[PDB]
């Protein structure tokens, strides 16, 4: 056996292990390298494919097992030769051109279809003439105009893209990007045509002429079709024909943009851009002439052709530049048009340097100087054009302004002072710059004032200049203060306030120049975000409906698209409203709010689109969506920054704006009532009665929640968040007014619409009073009467809200039952009736029949909930009448009660029934407005359960019937209501998992078997009480079983593939209802006079338990919510419930042992604040944004649901028969037929449990999906095996129509989507069997894409080691995914799974995370080798986005640790930026690796910033940290763009200057990040600085020692180590003083701790210098004598470093904690090293 020590790769691991591969004459065999034991055998006759490589040997036998043997050795050839000999012993377009041709044909059909539709006419909806209908027309016209502008942008960007992409040879052209461009054009043409038809219909309405707009759109469509014709690969026309078609497309698009009014750039810019492009072209013509002369002179034929080719390429590139300028000139504001211009310009430049080099190949001084001059002109004009439309990029739209440069400088420098808070040096530097600039502005103002003839204008100018000068003086004194005290936080705060005062007094000297600039930048960013969202929606709707088979998460993309589509019009309305009223604060605040609300749906859509991209079969549509998602991510990041800056500028004006919105709405309702008296009021499009009613209900709930939140913010005395609360009130009232107008327009009888409109006007009146009172109270904090009056006005608003909701016609029947319940309760319960009629047992029978009727009525109401609204109203009325009958019988039985406490208990239980029935009718009232709501229906079923529970309790307590007979009745009244849970189980009724439900089914079956045996045995024996409790336990087990089986069916439905789950909501309602009802009943018990002390104790226990449950619910809600203001209000609600229940418990403790009536009255007074706190918390939690999202269960999901429901219903009906026969046997102990019937009922019951459990066990959700995913991954691994076997044999054929960076981006997107899924799949494998199948299918869908892209990329790669690296790392990721799949199919979501499955799951998760890391690293470094910086910008923008789009839960960490880590990361970022600056000059091919390192470092910093933001002491400090990190990300993405640009074009002079300026901005932003980190702790930061300084000192000492050991000149005159000793000793004394002051100042003022740290570092530096001087005094003749002393000082330095670390960890720590003790230990060690220094100094 010949053994080769080979290395084989572990599965799931990018790791090699030594293996011994042995070849016998008859077999090949694998042997361990340590144990030398055989691991596996393969017959030699078996193997059929062997392939050798210089670095590998690969063997494939195949038929024995799937998978081949690849083992990595350097002798792969010798081992292969053995194998080969022994086996002898044993025995015309291209395809990418065709793909683009098909894409162009489909797009041409789409273009023709769009043309044909423009002849058709849009029918406009029936529209009224009232203000809302006019506003609908105008908003729809604006939406159409915006969308047409965005789609024309996309068409011209795609046309320029086609021109740029087709510029090359028929080979090395990426036809997939050409197809993406043409699909972009055609998709946006379809969308544009639809929008133009709508806009033109709207134009023909109001009396305009839509026909010119139709003709312009038709001309654009015709030019587009001519372009698509010219772009066909089969075409043989000259390039100038495509260039002409593209320029015509640009012209026609400009004409169309003229017709709608969305031509944005002024025609002066258009003419300048044309003349600049033609200047470039003429300069290039001169260059071509010079190169022609050079080619004439040159002799060699080969070189002459190179000169000619260079000149022709220059001519071609400039012709395409003028063509692309024609294309993108109408739409040059678009970033993608600008990107296509810079691509054209770089092609022009590259051709220019090509011409220069081909000239340089010839030798003559005059001619080469001619060529260099001409080439230099060509690049000068190219820069002129490029910078001109870079100026175009910035909005800069409007008048120049009299003071423009000064105010722009002031804006910049004041923002710089704001961003460097916590850094005195940069703050005062920027403050000095600002003082100079503002003094220039003041001088300009005074000069203008002297110039002005008018006395008033000169007076106002001089007064403004004087106020501005006062502000500069104050800011200068603030700068002096911050310069005197570099570590004082107060000085830096006062400098910030002075800079803010300057920014505020510039807004008065100028015409709000800074605030206007910030609002204009917000408008620009918002328009870009809306356009990107529009283009992404077009791309998504194209890829979704494309004839490609869908293999991915497209439905979630559809939901995200519709959400963003309902968001876009509001953003567009905010932008247009801010431009319409430039000087209106309300317009600016509305734009800020619109953009901030746009942020979250847009992020969801970007994520959904990125998750959809890998699964789209068509590569063109997947690329269009990938490009559009990236653009929208960038737009969203820029919108976040712009809205932040605008909000900081625009100030706290939201409280007055809310009132303005409210009276605007009230005036609008007056206009609507006028139009209702007229005929103008008509339904607005899409407004149905059901939709408007649901809108009215949701709006009422939202207003109540916002009022609760407003009162909370007023209580906290936080004026900022009270403004947001009043804004939410105003928005909810806007929605309510809209829904009220819709309902009034839809109804026809004038009285009803009049009632609706007066109810809405009353709500708005009450809310105006509320907001006025809120303003008055937030103006003056700490006024108790103010809070009381606020509560009064808030409850008045809530009453008006309820009157508005109930005024609907369909509410009155449920309201009739509510009034019947309330009035019957008030009359019959608050007073007993001493008169009584009939015998006691007659009253018992009457009450029993009334209770039976009441329970059956509740069941009928629950069934009606699934029926028509008329059915629900009729059922509610019948239930109310049956409640009246029941309460009459109950008060009769209470009257005939013999004992006083007996009738007292009857009254209490009747009060409980009244409350439960009121809440049942309130659940019905909730349904009546939103009948199709699943959650409200489940709420009604739960309320029926509560009602029957109250009835059962009263009958059990107060009947004294024959033993065992109450138990059967209560059991059947339980069964009747619990049977309704099985009807439509499309909502969760517990929080159980699948296996929780299966366990509970088994446990309840066990308990019910015990109870069934009990009832049979004690019916035979005749022992009644045991029979009764056995019946009770049987019914209880049946109710629990029904709950478990109902959620079992629900989860089997949700688990289905096409099904979709729903968000659980912040507070679970059924648990919340039980808590509130219990607290209310207990407070009633405390309230009543006749309560014994035992009842008081029990009720105190009840309130304590339930209020604790509420506070825990509030904590979970705070952790779960993404809204910061909702999180604040949930914390406040928890705190106030805690305080109220604590005061209640205190007054209860006072009550215990006293019993006096006065203390009872005090307890009654104390129980009320708890009730009102619970009421405010219910009102706040009622916000529909906190509500649970319904699950969408597919029809096959309900098919899966049905068996469980059928079995459970059969069980429950048979159990009802069982209770009947058991009751009959309880009457008489034995009967021949009844016992047989009992046996039949029991057998049907048990058989039903067994078959239901069989179905549950066999279903096992997640196991079929896991098996499908395992088969899919095995197929992918076989594909990767075939690829690798082809690549070893040099048989891997490359892909010809697609680039490397495209296939690598495909791989990266698939890998990123797999990575996003690794963790949730494991979380489902632990707990949820319902989410597990979803996760595994979602994750298995990304591996066929990844395998295809990986095989293509490996085929493209030429270096065989690197292609094998890609193939092997993709194998590793696939194998680790299979390990997850096997382990998660074993775990299954079952919590009872053994520890071996848990450890295997954790290990597989870690393995596959490492495989993702490895493949991501490979792809990133492959992109960095080339100049490809896409993905780096995408990564940076993703980091910027994720830094905000995350819920806040305050996970634990110390801000000191985060500060140290992020300070290190930021300093690394800075040194990388400076490396990039130097390498730009030195080696420009190292900018891509450095850009990758910057991208990794920024990603680390940004991921660290969210924990440090939650962990920081202030929300303000964390806000600044995150905002600085996001600004730094903006800078970093710009810098990596310029870095890739310079790497690809290293000789370009202007890209290099742009890179240098980008690096300058990035370094300043790094400084701002560091200042944000320092602002968290001035003293802890000083410890990090001290650590770095002492580390540098230690390094210097090491340098001096390694000098002194071998070679050093220690001679300074006659100075020796005699006079040095006294100085060294005094310095060491200063050091011991310094370590003492560090120990004291560890816990104290941060300025004191910082000063101590700085003084210690200064002392150590002085000691190091003086010790070096002493060592040099010793002389070089004795090295050891010097080295011992320098090692002594080095030990002192190390001890100080450890002491600084101890102080940092001990800063802000109490005495008892270990941190302070560890400080004194290292402090003592510090002294011992100092004394060791002191004695050594004396000794020598």
């Amino acid at each position: 056996v010949s053994f080769f020590l080979v290395k084989e790769k572990m599965k799931g691991k990018n790791k090699l292990v030594p293996r011994l591969l042995g070849i016998t004459k008859e077999c090949v065999m694998r042997v361990d390298e340590k144990t030398k034991e055989v691991i596996q055998e393969w017959s030699l006759t078996n193997i059929k494919r062997w392939a050798a490589s210089p670095k590998s040997f690969t063997l494939d036998f195949g038929d024995y097992q799937d998978g081949y043997y690849s083992v990595q050795t350097t002798e792969g050839e010798q081992i292969a030769q053995l194998i080969a000999g022994y086996i002898d012993i044993i025995l015309p377009l291209t395809s990418a051109q065709q793909a683009l041709t098909g894409t162009i044909n489909s797009s041409m059909q789409a273009v023709q279809a769009a043309q044909a539709t423009l002849d058709d006419f849009e029918t406009l909806p029936p529209l009224g003439q009232d203000a809302a209908s006019k506003a609908w027309r105008k908003n729809k016209m604006d939406e159409s105009k915006h969308e047409i502008h965005s789609q024309v942008d996309a068409i011209t960007a795609g046309t320029a893209s086609v021109v740029n992409l087709t510029a090359g040879d028929p080979a090395e052209t990426d036809y997939t990007a050409v197809g993406c461009a043409v699909t972009t054009i055609s998709s946006n043409l379809t969308e544009m045509s639809r929008g133009v038809k709508l806009l033109a219909a709207l134009l023909e309405d109001e009396g305009g002429n839509g026909r010119p707009l139709l003709q312009a759109a038709k001309g654009l469509a015709g030019a587009v079709s001519e372009l698509l014709r010219s772009a066909q690969p089969a075409s043989a026309e000259p390039r100038q024909n495509l260039l002409l078609a593209a320029g015509n497309v640009g012209q026609a698009s400009g004409e169309l943009l003229q017709q709608i009014g969305e031509s944005d750039t002024d025609p002066h810019f258009q003419d300048v851009l044309m003349q600049l492009a033609n200047a470039v072209a003429s300069a290039a013509a001169a260059l071509v002439l010079k190169a022609k002369s050079v080619a004439q002179r040159t002799e060699d034929s080969g070189l002459q052709t190179q000169v000619i080719a260079a000149a022709t390429q220059c001519a071609l590139s400039t012709s395409q530049l003028v063509a692309c300028t024609k294309v993108v000139a109408p739409t040059i504001s678009s970033p993608v048009c600008q990107e296509q211009l810079v691509e054209a310009g770089r092609l022009v430049a590259k051709a220019v340097e090509g011409c220069v080099s081909a000239s340089q190949a010839a030798t003559e001084d005059g001619q080469l100087l001619r060529g260099v001059g001409a080439a230099a002109t060509a690049v000068t004009q190219a820069l002129n054009e490029l910078l001109q439309h870079v100026k175009a990029h910035a909005t800069g739209a409007g008048p120049a302004g009299r003071y423009d440069q000064a105010t722009d400088t002031i804006l910049t420098v004041t923002e710089n002072i704001f961003s460097s808070m916590g850094d005195a040096g940069e703050m005062v530097r920027q403050a000095r710059i600002l003082a100079q600039a503002t003094s220039d502005l003041v001088n300009a103002i005074k000069a203008d004032a002297e110039g002005e003839s008018d006395l008033e204008n000169s007076r106002k100018l001089l007064s403004a200049a004087k106020i501005l000068a006062d502000a500069t003086a104050k800011m200068v004194e603030a700068a002096k203060g911050a310069a005197a005290h570099p570590d004082s936080e107060e000085q830096q705060q006062r400098l910030r306030e002075a800079a803010e005062g300057l920014r505020m007094a510039t807004n008065a000297a100028a015409q709000n120049a800074i605030k206007k600039k910030l609002v204009q930048r917000l408008e620009h960013a918002a328009k870009q975000a809306a356009a990107s969202a529009t283009q992404t929606i077009a791309a998504a709707q194209h890829a979704a409906s494309a004839p490609k088979a869908s293999a991915g998460p497209q439905p979630l993309l559809v939901q995200s698209c519709k959400a963003v589509a309902e968001q876009i019009p509001l953003l567009v309305q905010g932008v247009r409203g801010s431009q319409a009223q430039p000087d209106s604060p309300s317009a600016q605040l509305a734009l800020i709010a619109a953009s901030q609300s746009f942020l979250q749906p847009g992020g969801k859509m970007v994520a959904a689109a990125k998750a959809s991209v890998p699964t789209i079969q068509d590569q063109a549509s997947a690329m269009q969506l990938s490009q559009c998602a990236k653009n929208l991510g960038t737009a969203l990041a820029e919108l976040r920054t712009a809205a932040q800056k605008a909000q900081e500028a625009c100030g706290p004006l939201e409280m007055d704006s809310a009132l303005s919105v409210v009276q605007n709405l009230e005036k609008d309702l007056q206009e609507i009532k006028a139009a209702a008296r007229d005929g103008k009021l008509k339904p607005l499009p899409g407004e149905t009665m059901e939709k408007c009613t649901q809108d009215l209900g949701n709006s009422t709930k939202a207003v109540s929640s916002a009022i609760a939140k407003l009162l909370g913010e007023i209580a906290q005395g936080n004026e900022n968040y009270a403004g947001i609360a009043a804004r939410d009130v105003a928005g909810g009232l806007r929605s309510l007014a809209q829904a009220a107008r819709g309902v009034a327009a839809l109804t026809s009888d004038p009285a009803v619409q009049a009632i609706v409109l007066d109810t809405a006007s009353d709500v708005l009146d009450k809310a105006s009073s509320l907001i006025e009172e809120a303003k008055k109270a937030s103006g003056h904090p700490g006024d108790p009467e103010s809070q009381q009056r606020l509560a009064q006005v808030a409850k008045a608003v809530t009453q008006a809200l309820n009157r508005c909701v109930s005024c609907l016609p369909g509410q009155r029947d449920v309201d009739n039952a509510l009034r019947a319940v309330g009035d019957a309760s008030k009359r019959l319960l608050s007073d007993l009736l001493p008169p009584s009629t009939g015998t006691f047992q007659e009253a018992q029978s009457r009450l029993n029949e009334a209770a039976a009727g009441l329970n059956q009525a509740a069941t009928e109401l629950v069934q009606a909930s699934r029926g028509t609204p008329q059915d629900l109203a009729r059922a509610s009325g019948r239930f109310g009448q049956d409640f009246s009958t029941f309460l009459e019988a109950g008060v009769e039985m209470a009257g005939q009660a013999p004992s006083q406490e007996d009738r007292a208990q009857v009254v209490s239980n009747l009060k409980g029934i009244s409350m439960s029935s009121s809440k049942l009718l309130l659940a019905a009232k909730a349904l009546s407005t939103d009948p199709a709501s699943p959650n409200l229906k489940s709420q009604l079923a739960a309320a029926a359960r509560a009602v029957t529970d109250s009835i059962n309790q009263l009958i059990t307590m107060c009947t004294q019937q024959a033993p065992g007979q109450k138990e059967c009745d209560n059991a059947l009244r339980q069964l009747e209501t619990v049977r309704e849970l099985l009807e439509n189980p499309v909502q969760p009724i517990n929080d159980m998992s699948y296996f929780g439900c299966l366990d509970s089914v088994m446990e309840n079956s066990k308990v019910l078997g015990e109870a069934m045996t009990g009832i049979s045995q004690n019916a035979k024996n005749g022992n009644l009480p045991e029979f009764g409790d056995a019946i009770a336990t049987a019914s209880k087990a049946l109710c629990g079983f029904t709950e478990a089986a109902a959620q079992a069916a629900y989860l089997v439905g949700v688990s289905d593939p096409n099904s979709q789950a729903g968000q659980q909501g912040l507070v679970e309602p059924t648990q919340f209802a039980r808590a509130n009802q219990a607290i209310q009943m207990a407070c009633q018990s405390l309230g009543e006079p006749g309560c014994t002390q035992a009842q008081v104790l029990s009720a105190a226990t009840i309130v304590a338990k339930h209020t604790s449950a509420l506070c825990n619910s509030c904590r979970l809600a705070s952790a779960r919510t993404a809204n910061p203001t909702a999180k604040r209000q949930f914390v406040q609600s928890a705190k106030e419930v805690a305080n109220s229940t604590a005061n209640l418990v205190k007054t209860i403790k006072a009550l215990d042992g006293d019993f006096t009536e006065e203390n009872r009255a005090q307890c009654r007074a104390a129980t009320a604040p708890l009730l009102e706190a619970v009421d405010n918390l219910s009102a706040f939690a009622s916000n529909p944004e906190f509500s649970s999202v319904p699950a969408q269960i597919s029809p096959e999901g309900r098919a899966a649901m049905e068996p469980i429901v059928i079995s459970a219903k059969t069980m429950l009906e048979s159990a009802g028969g069982l209770i009947q026969t058991a009751r009959a046997l309880a009457v008489n102990p034995r009967d021949p037929p009844r016992w047989s019937v009992l046996a039949g009922h029991s057998r049907t019951v048990s058989d039903s449990i067994k078959k239901l459990i069989t179905s549950m066990r066999d279903k096992a959700p997640g196991q079929l999906e896991c098996e499908t995913a395992i088969a899919a991954l095995n197929s992918c691994l076989r594909d990767l095996d075939q690829a690798s076997l082809a690549a070893v044999s040099q048989q891997l054929a490359p892909r010809e129509g697609i680039s490397q960076e495209a296939l690598h981006t495909q791989m990266l997107t698939a890998v990123q989507e797999i990575s996003h899924l690794i963790e949730p799949l494991a979380s489902a494998a632990r707990a949820e069997a319902s989410q597990l199948g979803h996760k595994v299918s979602q994750m298995a869908q990304y591996f066929e894409p990844l395998t295809l892209a990986a095989v293509g990329a490996a085929s493209k790669t030429l270096s065989h080691p690197q292609q094998m690296a890609l193939l092997d790392q993709t194998k590793t990721l696939a194998e680790s995914a299979l390990q997850l799949l096997y382990t998660a199919k074993e775990a299954g979501g079952n919590p009872k799974q053994a520890a071996h499955t848990q450890e295997a799951l954790e290990e597989a998760v870690q393995m596959m995370t490492e495989a993702v890391e490895d493949l991501t690293t490979t792809l990133n470094e492959a992109a960095s080798a080339a100049g490809v910086v896409g993905g780096m910008v995408d990564s940076i923008t993703q980091a910027i986005n994720q830094l905000d789009e995350g819920p806040m839960g305050d996970p634990e960490g110390s801000f000191v640790d985060y500060q140290t880590t992020m300070v290190r990361t930021a300093k690394a970022i800075a040194v990388t930026v400076q490396e990039m600056v130097t390498k730009s000059n030195t080696s420009p091919e190292e900018l891509g690796p450095l850009a990758n390192q910057l991208t990794s470092d920024y990603g680390r910093l940004a991921s660290q910033a969210k924990p440090a933001a939650v962990a920081a002491e202030n929300e303000e400090i964390g806000a600044h940290i995150k905002h600085r990190v996001q600004e730094l990300g903006h800078g970093c993405s710009a810098l990596v763009t310029k870095a890739g640009a310079l790497q690809c074009s290293p000789s370009d002079v202007y890209t290099k200057k742009e890179l240098i300026e980008c690096a300058r901005r990035v370094s300043e932003k790094v400084s701002h990040v560091l200042a944000a980190l320092q602002a968290g702790n001035r003293g802890t930061q000083a410890c990090i600085t001290a650590a770095s300084a002492v580390s540098g000192i230690i390094a210097d000492l090491d340098t001096t020692i390694m000098f002194a050991t071998a070679g050093t000149l220690n001679r300074e005159g006659a100075e020796t180590f005699a006079d040095h000793r006294e100085g060294i000793l005094k310095t060491a004394k200063v050091l011991v003083e310094d370590t003492k002051v560090l120990v004291q100042n560890a816990a104290g003022s941060q300025e004191k701790l910082a000063q101590a740290a700085q003084s210690s570092v200064a002392t150590i530096t002085r000691l190091a210098d003086v010790v070096k001087l002493g060592a040099a005094s010793l002389g070089a003749e004795d090295p050891e004598t010097q080295v011992v002393l320098i090692n002594a000082v080095k030990d002192v330095a190390k001890a100080l470093g450890d002491l600084i670390s101890a102080t940092k960890a001990a800063a802000g720590k109490v005495g008892d904690d270990p941190a302070v003790w560890q400080l004194k230990n290292s402090a003592k060690v510090m002294v011992t090293n100092v004394t060791s220094l002191l004695k050594t100094v004396k000794a020598v």
